């Protein structure tokens, strides 16, 4: 591939990287429509460091990595059969979705009510701030994305049970248990973190009662179970605080994009779109006013954004169907068509602004259809 | 007019500008009162570049302008007759009171719903956040004051229609609306902005219908049909979000103030005040605590502002009436009266403060009377 | 004492503060489990620049001596018999616990509404952002703790009724009122802040009726009266939104920790915490997450921090009963016990991660047990 | 005056200022090469308050009326004969250019070397930061422009002499000089600031010996004496570190422009540049690139400003001459002119350039010519 | 390839980009002794849009893509045979590699001195901020690395001559040259920034002659003339400001590492350091202090970047040499070897610290070696 678009651009004439640039192919050789200084709105998480720990893997991308992201975060976590990430907090809500296998989690809410439950591919869950939470993959493993609301999430994000442990005086601990100093000296010297361990048993036989009762509402969501809203290129799948009750801080919705189809051109009139691709490949504009606009490929992984009310479309480049996850930090998740908007608006009206005639205007549709 | 107070000041030897000082003569003769530093308050738009363009112009106050306004910034625009303010949207909501001729605005919402409706001389409109419109004047043209509720509104604000086309591959337009790269070949080559056209028929004839319902509420709000607050020396319009509704981050007040009159002594206990001189010739001086006070004067255009809890009044100092607007971003209008205050307390313990006797404290009023 | 714990430190060879030395033992000899930069959470009334006036004193804590309180400041207020603080009003939300004596407080509310009441000895008040007031010692004297809602509290936030009128033209103020400049030259040329005053009579009388009717809720707070959370070792009295209505930017907590007890390990899921230490000894070590720990003394006086989610206990480390306030920028207290926390989880999973058998989770309770 | 260029803008239908409109012609209406958002670069000090004292006045425009600037400040100080500003010094370095009169300065150095002259119009003077001076007008009274390199210059930059011994223990400064508390009972109880005094005696009378020897370099410069820069238009005196040794943080420029002539096209290669006009009408376009412009006009007092590098002249639009003051914090005066610029490149290569011919390089010069 | 080490880490059971994760090999599989967050220190050129134009095109790694380095940025400039970059100038200052072909820069200083030569492969420029320049490719077009000393640097950065004159009043112009409107008609409407033209003549022929005389300092360096740093595993060549004049913000190091070699073990006690690789393929691990430390993998394009003091080495993973830039914002080049470091030691002491014997402290050279 070389850098030309008609009679603009030249060839290569320096040592390059040509597997990054047939990954590009509209970086490489934008639109011609593109236009001005644009942040950059793509990362890789394979070109993220893997912390490898004894029963599974974890990588993340911040503001550290992608800048234009400073309100979430990401983590693509991994982990054997049975294994644990370890008791833990942190000052961030959390929001995650099932990839790949499937997990057991526990979580104990600040009246001291816990919640225990399995998790399948395409099962959401979403921990408030600050509340203690666990996960144990199952028989097959599991790989999936977790998202927190700040894009600064880093080591000093997170609190480990072993960690606070092995950081307060032994005396401490003692009094505040009950127990001698010899009773507790087997405590962990150093936190876990990832840890292997046998699985766990049936769901039903891990349930605790409680004096305080149930939660009043579950720290999971079943995304795949609901009537996705379906297009004619494709279907979405929403999850909000409106239908997903706790995940207050955080909206998602679950993008599949058949091959020749593509997320219409639209923006959000709430905030900022956090993007992560699970499968596929695609380009999307991103139009950011007064003349601005700049086109990224994406893939697999990949992590996307798009800066709160920016105009922009994804469209699948490939022969595989295009799946990725829009995540939002709000309450509710909000969006404005431009199809819909034209087409909610008087005929000549519109015509007087695009200079085309009734042919146009008829094509419009009153209703929305994400997916083209 | 010299700068002197009795014995104080002295005659300006230097090239000058006394035009300005004609028009603010209690800034090159302060109040003896005025003490310490205070930012500025007080910015005209006559100061502002106008830009011009085929059907009107528009003008603009920001942060960058006046930096003590951080929160809210301004446009004065003006639209010839049938003239159209091309449809668009922003990051920040938007708040407008329209002082001359009438227009007909649009807007629709993240729910495929749209309003059309006319305003005329007194009328408001509010757009939330990211909620595309357009404003088309009627046949005695218009002019108005628009809110934005982000003192760095600027050009990286605003997104036009014509302009996110023309900065989008064609054949994606294309594909996203089923029609062929030569169907939209006369869409424009940049945006619009503003641009000449001729008048709309009847707003009846404009109402478009849709599958998903009239919006739950109105976009424009009718500010002098209401009774307004009268008090001896003026009257006060408020319009917030406890009555008209859609106006969540944008609370109003429009301001009268007859000849020997005056806002009398008060402060606000939620936020800052951001105003805008209609008419008249006014000064004020804003009690900023610690022993520091300045005094502005303000006239037609200019625009005020009083940091959040800064004690103030403002008087007319003309002969004709004085009439403005006072604006905070907010769900609620809120102010606390000095009289109110005093006459609400123990009349010896108000003695005790002001070493005054009960000749004073028998003219305080329970009831709050905005202009005396 | 000297800087030695085993076989690590030394003895201090240069002049040192022997005095201070005594009261950290814990910080000249630190738990062994003490790790990493961890930035300043104590600081002491006594080491603050005490303003003193005629009936009274006051003293504070902000962001310029504890800078990690960012959030919080606070000022120590004493009024002699019958002493006046002078009606004023500030940016802030203002918080208070009587420690001792008894006071009258005023505040009229943004409507006209006006609340008088008395405050004694375990009572709060909660003033709300902007809203004026005033405090007048009774009999006893008066001296309590003041909590504002922004770390950066300071002289600028503040403004006094006489203040602003000695910096108001007298020719406005006449006109304000309706009187004659002449009748108002005795108000003070500069502010009073605290005065002298004879006592006021009983509190029936000095109730002020108005046109506006009472207020919605209560602005003071009767927190000893309740019934408080007794455990083993203490007890605790919270007051948040809850309970106390008006009280929206503040929730509150006194706790009493007897000789040989402690407030268990806990942390906060909402919002950092702030402390005060009324009377009695303490030590407390706070865990900042990957591997940072650092251990801190309090008595009397002293303020206390408690960055976000960071985990934390107090400790009573001497022969009389520990009483300190733990104080939250938040509608609501919420916490979570590291007991009860292991306690709602399978006894195995917990196991898996402490390496400590059934033998120690025998020992955790389901019930919240906030002082041990 | 009405807002239309050819077939743009409109005539103003709401209330105006005329006044204004008439001063900022090229405001109303703008070229039609203007564009884009440019921040505001100009301010007058008829639109400050103005402080007046028994002696004379001081007023200011700092990033708090010009926000562009945050480097710059300044001050507009007028002296009635025999008037002294009282000693005192800050932590900016301090310029100044007599407008009009002429005073005695005094400054001592670190060294305890003292430096006293008399500086008349035309004059100038540089005082280090933090070194001690005064100022006291003679018999024609005096009004000068002073410049400090803040632009967040205000009350808290400057120490008065007598405000310091008003606010340190009666008992220290006996003390420090060796007298008695009642020797020193007479200190004045507030500062000065500005104070009427009678007028000195001559200059050589006032010259104070020292152990200490001369200064170095003297701290005020009469910048008309030396040969100016003559161009057709106009001259320009230039005053920085290399000819006036002390001005280490303030270059500066008089710039002298007759009817119809202008200041050639330009920019500064090493900083920002701050104007004030002393006399005369003038407006000047920014260029601050990717097509961005706007035209400012000025006039009498007014502040301007010129970012970093952005294109710019200032052409006279009066009848009467045109003369400001261009000031620059760095050590040396620096532009590159347009004109020489190309004029010292092949001829070719600037017709490739601009699409003209040699008609137009034939006019190009390699001298520079300031005005022209 | 897949993320496991030893009993660490796991298979990737998602969507993967395979891919990149091959040129990652040691951040897929980092060293079992990398621990705690470290910010992104890799980007690729690859991963940026390419601005295509006719002539060339031009790529930039700024703070927008890579946050870290926020004192430099770099744009990949391509130029077709005879196309030139339009005369320009920045406020930051320009640093520039000829990795390909050859051109002609022209350069005219504030005292209007000009400079004009050609550069080939090995050859560097170095264009003080705020000086006008150009660039014009000879026969076989060119392509080279540009470094700017600002991480901010962007559209706002660069001003065109065609832009400035387009946006700059007709009758100013005129006025400026002392022409006529008719005669600048011609002048283009748009800014060129990169265009097609015939290649130029002989250097000699385009030498501009003037009355200011020649620069002091030329602004081009041949690079690979001098004699480089010779070490048994490759070369060092060095240009700062000791050498290289003119170059006062930018000092560099090109490094040519064989196969089976590596930079060794070192920091700079001066300053960050940015990094460009020509060609090779390498890893190196950041040590941040305080048991943190990342390993990163680069190759062609990828920028990198070692914040200030960090230790690193850059090691040949390669068959191929391996050749990169190392860039420093300073007036000067520093390092500190440690191997040279422990040589210069007593033995004993080093012995002390490593718990190694006289086997080891044996190796140590007292000559600094770049490459081993
Ligand atoms: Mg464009
Ligand atoms: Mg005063
Ligand atoms: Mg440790
Ligand atoms: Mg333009
Ligand atoms: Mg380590
Ligand atoms: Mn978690
Ligand atoms: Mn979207
Ligand atoms: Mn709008
Ligand atoms: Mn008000
Ligand atoms: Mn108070
Ligand atoms: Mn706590
Ligand atoms: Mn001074
Ligand atoms: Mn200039
Ligand atoms: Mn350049
Ligand atoms: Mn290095």
């Amino acid at each position: 591939p070389q850098p030309i678009r008609g009679d603009k651009g030249a060839t290569v004439k320096i040592p390059r990287n040509i597997e990054r640039d047939r990954q590009n192919p509209d970086m490489l050789v934008p639109p011609e429509t593109d236009h001005g200084t644009v942040s950059n709105m793509k990362f890789s998480f394979s070109d993220t460091h893997n912390r490898l720990e004894k029963g599974g893997y974890a990588r993340e991308v911040t503001v550290r990595e992608l800048p234009i992201s400073e309100n979430l975060a990401s983590v693509n976590m991994r982990l054997k059969p049975g294994a644990i990430r370890e008791l833990h907090w942190h000052k961030e809500a959390e929001w995650a979705y099932m990839i790949y296998g499937s997990a057991r989690v526990t979580i104990v809410d600040e009246k001291g009510r816990s919640f225990i439950d399995d998790v399948g591919e395409g099962d959401l869950w979403y921990f408030p701030s600050g509340l203690p939470h666990s996960i144990q993959a199952l028989e097959e493993g599991a790989e999936f994305l977790l998202v927190f609301d700040d894009g600064s999430f880093s080591e000093n994000s997170t609190f480990q049970l072993t960690d606070w442990l092995a950081h307060t005086p032994k005396e401490v601990i003692a009094a505040n248990f009950g127990v001698t100093k010899e009773e507790i000296s087997n405590l962990p010297g150093k936190e876990k973190y990832i840890f292997e361990n046998q699985l766990p048993g049936s769901l039903k036989d891990d349930i605790v009662e409680g004096p305080n009762g149930e939660v009043p509402y579950p720290f999971t969501y079943r995304l795949l179970e609901q009537e996705p809203i379906e297009s004619e290129g494709g279907k979405v799948y929403i999850a909000d605080s409106t239908n997903f009750k706790v995940s207050k801080t955080i909206a998602s919705a679950l993008v599949t994009v058949e091959p020749g189809a593509m997320r219409e051109l639209h923006w959000h009139p709430n905030t900022h779109e956090w993007q992560y691709y699970i499968s596929g490949k695609a380009r999307m504009t991103v139009f950011a006013s007064d003349g601005h606009a700049r086109t990224f490929n994406y893939q697999a992984g990949d992590v996307g954004y798009v800066p709160f009310a920016m105009g922009h479309y994804v469209e699948n480049i490939g022969d595989e169907p295009l799946v990725f996850l829009e995540i939002f930090k709000d309450d509710h998740y909000a969006d404005v068509s431009l199809n819909q908007w034209l087409a909610m608006l008087p005929e000549t009206f519109v015509q007087a602004h695009l200079d085309l005639g009734k042919d146009f205007t008829d094509v419009l549709s009153k209703e929305k259809h994400p997916v083209v």
